[PDB]
């Protein structure tokens, strides 16, 4: 696995995260869904935890916008970049931006928010891409990914594990 320089890493254990915006692509309940589950995922092989926030500056950001959207970093429109994130720290850093001239959705018809956003949450937590081909971290999207058997390879759970260590015990 590989990190971000200087291995930033958040400096507490439970954290806050915030939609700052919505998409036209789905109805809300189902883009909360989504983001929640993706933050499961990492909550569940970490003593970390996750709190939302209606209001005020959280330290996960989550936004979706298009082309030019304030950040060194525009979005390329449909197809090739999908969404990118910050490494843990302070401000901009941690947030995470969904490109919406994807057409998001629910499933794999067409780009699941939910997968995306697990690989994002990885960035928003220290994390950078993987060599490996089996990692959520590998930088590579395919529709034909079966949802039902989605899981965190060894190397993802290496990674995480060797910035925050694992969860205090397991069922
Ligand atoms: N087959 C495997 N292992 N797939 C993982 C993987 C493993 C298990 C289940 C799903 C996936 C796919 C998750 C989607 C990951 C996103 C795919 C990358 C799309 C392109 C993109 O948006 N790239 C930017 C890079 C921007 C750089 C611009 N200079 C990025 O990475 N942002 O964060
Ligand atoms: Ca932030
Ligand atoms: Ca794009
Ligand atoms: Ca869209
Ligand atoms: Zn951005
Ligand atoms: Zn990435």
């Amino acid at each position: 696995f590989r990190t971000f320089p200087g291995i930033p890493k958040w400096r507490k254990t439970h954290l806050t995260y915030r939609i700052v915006n919505y998409t036209p692509d789905l109805p809300k309940d189902a883009v909360d869904s989504a983001v929640e589950k993706a933050l499961k995922v990492w909550e569940e092989v970490t003593p970390l935890t996750f709190s939302r926030l209606y209001e005020g500056e959280a330290d996960i950001m989550i936004s979706f916008a298009v082309r030019e959207h304030g950040d060194f970093y525009p979005f390329d429109g449909p197809g090739n970049v999908l969404a990118h994130a910050y490494a843990p720290g302070p401000g901009i850093n941690g947030d995470a931006h969904f490109d919406d001239d994807e057409q998001w959705t629910k499933d794999t018809t067409g780009t699941n928010l939910f997968l995306v956003a697990a690989h994002e949450i990885g960035h928003s937590l220290g994390l950078f891409h993987s060599a490996n081909t089996e990692a959520l971290m590998y930088p590579l999207y395919h529709s034909l990914t079966d949802l039902t058997r989605f899981r965190l390879s060894q190397d993802d759970i290496n990674g995480i594990q060797s910035l925050y260590g694992p969860p205090p015990d397991s069922p």
